[PDB]
Formats: C-alpha cells, sequence, structure tokens
C-alpha cells in the first residue's frame, strides 16, 4: 500500500 517514511520520505513528498 503506502509507507510512512518510505513513500513520503527519502523518495519524495506528496
Amino acid at each position: 500500500g503506502w509507507t510512512l517514511n518510505s513513500a513520503g520520505y527519502l523518495l519524495g513528498k506528496k
């Protein structure tokens, strides 16, 4: 699904 620090952190913020 969606990660906390792996989706919006170290990769890109939405």
